[PDB]
């Protein structure tokens, strides 16, 4: 009864998860927290907030490692997964992980430093309290590397690209790539002659054109910055406004980076919140503030919905996902009433139920697209991979 | 006989145009250029460079002043139109010029520093010039005042809008108006019930949305420097980019504002030229980076057209217009192609015929959308307007 250990080594936090190879449950799931810090824990199922004070990312591990054979699992692990920030170029599919995979993932840490650095934390970690056991690398750009130069490039000076390396490269990839798999059956389409748009709308949000099963745009950039409006993400932001605001409050690149990152968004327009259920609340309390930045959120989702269209040759489906995708009937509704140019129908009995009901269609009849809520599963992807790559010879 | 003096008066030049009321015709037109400089001209039809070394904006207007003098035009001068950069909020039409309209123009100036004091430099240098004349200010932006909070709201905090003024302006709002007001003839639309995006393609370069008669939605941001990729402007840049070049680089803001706006887009993809008609060439001769820079200046044509549709209700019609959109048999084709989605069908008979044609259709008819060439006239879209307020009583 072999199971596969997820791993998803964050800035500040190990989420991990395992899961059973027949049949891709969930037997087990945590997040080990405040990392680097003072007042580290580790909360399996949200039971009992166990304290682990002053731990590294290889502390944390441990602990888990622990509460895995403290519940006779270590044994069973015939795989691990690693959910990886970032794999520039290099990286276009899932890898079995070798001195070279690890090199590799080096190499191009300088694309997401503080997150990649965390990543390979996490794989030193689970290779040395592991050793006979499988390990894959799950990248969340690789997906994204069927871009073509016309959709990656930016308009700055050729330089930038060919010796820096500055392209968009888009996130999301492995919510992406699963959520646009589930799509193809619960639509009845044909990946190869296909077009969808898969808009994740989480904490991070990006938009995702599919084309004949490829990634052919997505909407964040070299960084998760640009792009749609999140939580705490402003989205695209005039760079000539960025440039008219440092000379008129003093700030650097850097605090202005910051703000744009950390502080703008739906947080940074309501003035109460990231979180979308506070301010659906507060909007229905009569919040104005809090039904602007819901009302901007929708637009800037609607317009590169919209937008990411053009990439494709025809139009099949919309499918949401996300925490926000997922939940939210009113931004979803919202969203799809914002694009009744591209004929869109709601049908709102099938847009209200709750996310219970899991992958299911919340468009009518006459609707000349297909929209879709179907909720993604992050791990279940990266086990998937980890079990195909556990047939492999290496 | 009586006339209209039409001026344009930029960072390093004035352009100018006088126009017969009765028939908005050219009479006379000129440029003023390396203004502020040693070595200053005046090139009246490309006709006689009359060397102005060392003079000021207004020496560069009394001696095109003089020049209708000597052409028995200067007592035809029934009305005065300036172009203005930006109006920030205070302007959402075109106004005769007033001591309180100075002082609002002058308000609003920190918005487009280096633009709106060379207006206002035209607008001093013409009131001497001209005392008994009534003069009229026509402003960029103005256009555009009907956008929605939640189209020209930044995802930043709440405060760099309320107290900075950080907001979405856009420009080329005299041309979008323009050309949308033509639009409703050619295709034969009402107004207000119509839906249209007007891609203003020149040096500079704009999408906007036009819903009903009213500015919805357009590309450029609290700056030019927002949107499309342009002859030097990169159009959206991830700002998370530009903070990842800093660090790596040591440059600054100031250091990669100027890279943004001058040494970026066509110019900056290809190595070559600004110019497009160089690049067609280029591209045609085997050149790979000036086929990269036309892909990709599509590209994100493209899908800020398709963006843009979101704020429709319904797409009736797509105009291209400026000098890439009014001259470029191929970026339009390029462009319509990759919009196949929304139903297009371009007639390439149709989109072969120079802009001697001016206002023409360039689409089949099963294409859902019209799609059609106007060529812009911002010249006399600014002497219609001081025509109809020559009829006001102030
Ligand atoms: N610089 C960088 N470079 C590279 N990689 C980086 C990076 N920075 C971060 N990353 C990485 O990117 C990856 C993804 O990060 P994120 O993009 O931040 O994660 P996410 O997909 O948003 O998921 P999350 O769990 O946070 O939010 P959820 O969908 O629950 O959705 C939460 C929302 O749903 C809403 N919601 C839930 N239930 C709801 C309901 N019933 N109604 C309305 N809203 C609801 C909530 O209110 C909330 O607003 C991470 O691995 C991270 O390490
Ligand atoms: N920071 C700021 N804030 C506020 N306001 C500001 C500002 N900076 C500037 N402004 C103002 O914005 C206004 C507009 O500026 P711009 O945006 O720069 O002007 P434009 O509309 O591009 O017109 P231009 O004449 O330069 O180019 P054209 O259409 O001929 O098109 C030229 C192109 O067409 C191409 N072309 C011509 N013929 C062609 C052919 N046959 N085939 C292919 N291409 C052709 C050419 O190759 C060339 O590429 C100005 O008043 C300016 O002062």
């Amino acid at each position: 009864f072999p199971v596969v250990l997820v791993i998803n080594c964050g800035s500040s936090s190990i989420k991990f998860s395992v899961l059973d190879v027949a049949t891709c449950d969930v037997l087990m799931a945590g997040i080990a927290d405040g990392m680097n810090t003072e007042n580290a824990f580790l909360s399996i199922n949200g039971d009992k907030p166990i304290n682990l004070a002053h731990s590294n990312y290889e502390d944390a591990l441990k602990a888990i490692a622990f509460e895995l054979e403290k519940r006779d699992l270590t044994d069973s692990v015939a795989l691990i997964g690693h959910r990886i920030a970032h794999g520039g170029e290099l990286f276009t599919q899932s890898v079995i992980i070798t001195d070279e995979i690890i090199d590799n993932i080096r190499r191009v840490s300088p694309l997401a430093p503080l997150h990649n650095y965390a990543n390979l934390s996490g794989i030193d970690a689970a290779r040395h309290l592991f050793p006979a056991v499988r390990q894959v690398a799950v990248f969340d750009t690789s997906f994204h590397q069927t871009l073509a130069p016309e959709a990656y490039l930016y308009g700055l000076p050729w330089e930038y690209f060919s010796s820096l390396g500055v392209r968009r490269y888009g996130f999301h990839g492995t919510s992406h790539r699963y959520v646009s798999r589930r799509a193809y059956e619960l639509l009845d389409l044909d990946e190869k002659d296909s077009g969808l748009i898969v808009a994740h709308l989480g904490n991070g949000a990006s938009i995702c054109a599919v084309r004949n099963g490829q990634s052919v745009d997505t909407s964040m950039g070299m960084t998760p910055l640009e792009g749609l409006m999140m939580g705490t993400r402003s989205g695209d932001v005039d760079f000539g406004a960025m440039a008219w605001i440092a000379k008129e409050t003093g700030q650097t690149l850097s605090d202005l980076e910051r703000v744009v990152n950390k502080e703008s968004g739906l947080l940074g327009i309501s003035g109460l919140s990231s979180d979308l259920r506070v301010l659906e609340k507060a909007w229905h309390e009569g919040h104005e503030r809090a039904r602007l930045a819901i009302k901007t959120f929708v637009h800037r989702i609607a317009r590169h919905i919209a937008g990411h269209a053009a990439s494709l040759h025809r139009l099949d489906g919309i499918i949401f996902t996300g925490g926000i995708g997922e939940n939210s009937v009113l931004i979803r509704q919202l969203v799809i009433e914002h694009l009744g140019v591209l004929g869109l129908t709601l049908d709102v009995e099938m847009n209200k139920q709750p996310n219970s009901h899991g992958e299911r269609i919340i468009s009518a009849n006459p609707s000349q697209v297909i929209c879709a809520v179907i909720p993604t599963n992050e791990e279940k992807m990266i086990a998937l991979d980890a079990i195909h790559l556990g047939n492999v010879k290496a």
